[PDB]
Order: C-alpha cells, then structure tokens, then sequence
C-alpha cells in the first residue's frame, strides 16, 4: 500500500488522499488498475487518470465496487479558472452526494440518463488551498461499476446549462469514501 500522495504509475496519474484517521489502504497495479481497501476509515479519494485531463475524453473502466457506508465511485476532477471541483457519478454507498441539491438537468450519455446538479463547498480544502467553489455532478440512474463515461457529453450538458468550466486539472476515476467500509479493485484506460 502507498504514502497519500500523486505521481505516476504504469503510465498513469494517480492521485491518493486521506484526512489521517486510519482505515483505509490504496494500491497501485499494473496498466491502469488500482484498488482500495477500507474499515472504518475516515475521508478520502484514490484513483488513476491523467494530468491534465481533457474535455473530450472516452474514459474505460472496470472491475469491482463494493462499498458498506458511504461512498462513490466516480470520473473526478478539477478546473482552474474558475476552480471547479466534478464528478461524473458512476455508483455509490448509503449516500447519493445529490441528496437536497439543485437539479440542473438531465443528460443521457452511455446508457443511462444521468440527473445533474450544482452544489457549492465554502472555505474547503482544493487544489489551490481552502477556498468556496462550485461542484458540478452528473449522477448515473443505473448504478454499475464497469463502463465508458464519454465526458464530452457530460461537460457540454453542464456547459448548456450555465455550469462552465475552466482549464482542466487532473481527471481520475476515484473511489472516495467518508467514515465507511469497502473494497474496489478498478482498471482505467
């Protein structure tokens, strides 16, 4: 298992983060695989992708999700100007991140319709240090753990409906987890 930390592994971006309580180990494997095994964890967010990302990418993934609590699994990433922290929502635990958050539309892109909304972090940690900033969700209707997230469709839904985003940060697919359990094992490309 790995420091928290970002670099490259085996072509890929990853990116591993947690708040220190404890409970949660992160893997990197071979190509785009990683996994995370977690008990009674505190806050945190795994994954493999690229720096930067971009604003057209087919991104692949598959392999197992099994989360017991709370959780997503998502494609998960920045914009800079403006500072704009999103999630394409592919699976979650016991928490839809949406729930009491404005609707903004719907989009169907890659086999399910997708509801999206906006929501709003005040003074949180980012990537440019504690700030106030929007985030931007796509959330998948029908849950799975293996697909193709097309992000254009994605990006130029929310673009339509006056969520814009600025130059592209990194572009992983994440596991997050605040104080639950679970198991991932997922491969990127």
């Amino acid at each position: 298992t790995i420091q928290p930390g970002t670099g490259y592994n085996n072509g890929y971006f990853y990116s591993y983060w947690n708040d220190g309580h404890g409970g949660v180990t992160y893997t990197n494997g071979p190509g785009g695989q990683f996994s995370v095994n977690w008990s009674n964890s505190g806050e945190f967010v795994g994954g493999k992708g690229w720096q930067p990302g971009t604003k057209n990418k087919v991104i692949n993934f598959s392999g197992s999700y099994n989360p017991n609590g709370n959780s997503y699994l998502s494609v998960y990433g920045w914009s800079r100007n403006p500072l704009i922290e999103y999630y394409i929502v592919e699976n979650f635990g016991t928490y839809n991140p949406s729930t009491g958050a404005t609707k903004l539309g719907e989009v169907t892109s890659d086999g399910s319709v997708y509801d999206i909304y906006r929501t709003q972090r005040v003074n949180q940690p980012s990537i440019i240090g504690t700030a106030t900033f929007y985030q931007y969700w796509s959330v998948r209707r029908n849950h799975r753990s293996s697909g193709s997230v097309n992000t254009a469709n994605h990006f130029n839904a929310w673009a339509q409906q006056g969520l814009t985003l600025g130059t592209m940060d990194y572009q992983i697919v994440a596991v997050e987890g605040y104080f639950s359990s679970g198991s991932a094992s997922i491969t990127v490309s």
